[PDB]
């Protein structure tokens, strides 16, 4: 098993994989904060007080109340000024002829702000090839949903094989994927996941939670996406911190 | 086998669906148009001349350039004065905290005026929960994506019936599902099939295309949706009339 910094400079690396990976081991941090908020104001305040803790702020652009580009600006300056990518959590799951307007035009713009998106595999590779015209050209990144962390998912089995072999097929955009577990063998992959807390338990809406040891150490991913674990704590910044040293040293004692 | 008419009284039918089978058997229109154009103008001229042709106008708010809430209320009163209903097709497919912020939020407000919403089921059950909390309460509708148009689709099998499942089990804010045939048994269920054009063929990035009468006709589907058919031919209104007449007398047909 490779260190961040070495997969970093893999042949087949991808640049948005490589700039992730080399901050990372530069920052000594795995995690992504999961910046789910409706206010521009806590999403520039959190970016910028946890940025130095953080290798991803991950935003649902669709939640914020006061969007508009002038704050992604500001948000593009912290990502900056603190080192780490911004994605954005769209999920596309479209035919590719309509997920390409969603990810460059409209209101939005996602393609203009984004280092990395992610797409559902479930409408077949269209959803891909519609994404990568727009994002190839944009030196963009994306992830594809192989495994899910809510109750009653159907993104196992043969779907997470279908995941990953789309996401190998598409190796010129596809930089890893939102997975529960290491779903591939090849380390030029990024694993991210989600339904991270530090306690036992979920929510009311078929949200399930496993520690970072657990998804970092044993079933061998390689970030933790945290929300509402950091968001709804007093101390964010204390919050974050806890989250990154776990999730690191889980990601050191599989290195051995 | 019923008609419209008399869906729209079966005992379990949704509110949302019986106005939708009402004023399909009053306009004598299965026809959805997939209004996917990017200028506000555009979209309300086509919704004002093609509002007589439409039982429903489907939306992708996320591609359009210049969405102000001010749109949607202009789209409400052309809605109302032809009587079709407004799908936004947003194919929710998130976590339920998640997706219940996404429908009601930001700066689409998608619950404040769209009659329907859709959603993957790949998630679970509580995808639909959680636009439940919101839909409910404002009197809306959802559709589950039951299969797809797009070439390797993984909406087959076990993951078609267990979309039709969980539609069944939440029919206070299900009404139907996006599908390529009749998937369901009970009549109280729209289906709503896209990739429908009169001639044989697909685009470059996946879909495919079938015509109304093979969807409608043999594979047993209630109403069409149609973008490119009509959106991309000179004429839009005699393209929807075209589209409509076909949809509607392979309806008459399959009733006998
Ligand atoms: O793509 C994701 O990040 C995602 C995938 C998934 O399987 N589960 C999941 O929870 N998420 C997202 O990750 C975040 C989890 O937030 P918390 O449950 O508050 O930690 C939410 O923003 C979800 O939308
Ligand atoms: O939910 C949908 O409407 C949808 C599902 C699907 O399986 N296939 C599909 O094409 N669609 C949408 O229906 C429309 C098809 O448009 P045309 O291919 O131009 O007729 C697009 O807006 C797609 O986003």
């Amino acid at each position: 098993e490779l260190s961040f910094g070495a997969r970093a400079e893999l042949p087949r690396i991808h640049p948005v994989a490589s700039k992730l990976l080399r901050l990372m081991q530069k920052k000594e941090t795995n995690l992504c904060l999961s910046a789910d908020v409706s206010l521009a104001r806590e999403l520039l305040q959190l970016a910028d007080a946890l940025g130095p803790s953080i290798c991803m702020l991950k935003t649902h652009v669709d939640i914020l109340n006061d969007f508009t580009l002038d704050v992604m600006k500001e948000l593009i300056t912290l990502a900056k000024c603190h080192e780490f990518l911004i994605f954005e959590d769209r999920k596309f799951a479209d035919i590719g002829n309509t997920v390409k307007k969603q990810y460059e035009g409209g209101i939005f713009k996602i393609a203009s702000w984004a280092d990395l998106v992610n797409a559902h595999v479930v409408p077949g590779s269209g959803v891909v090839k519609g994404l990568q015209e727009v994002g190839l050209p944009l030196h963009r990144g994306c992830l594809l949903i192989a495994e899910m962390s809510s109750t009653g998912s159907l993104a196992t089995g043969d779907y997470t094989r279908a995941a990953v072999r789309m996401a190998e097929e598409h190796s010129e955009f596809v930089v890893g994927f939102i997975s529960g577990s290491r779903v591939s063998m090849k380390p030029e992959f990024l694993h991210l996941t989600p339904g991270v807390q530090l306690e036992a338990g979920g929510d009311n809406l078929g949200q399930q939670y496993n520690s970072p040891q657990e998804v970092i150490g044993k079933r061998g991913s390689d970030i933790i996406i945290v929300g509402r674990g950091i968001i709804s704590a007093a101390d964010r910044l204390e919050a974050a911190e806890m989250y990154r040293k776990a999730a690191w040293e889980a990601y050191l004692s599989r290195l051995g």
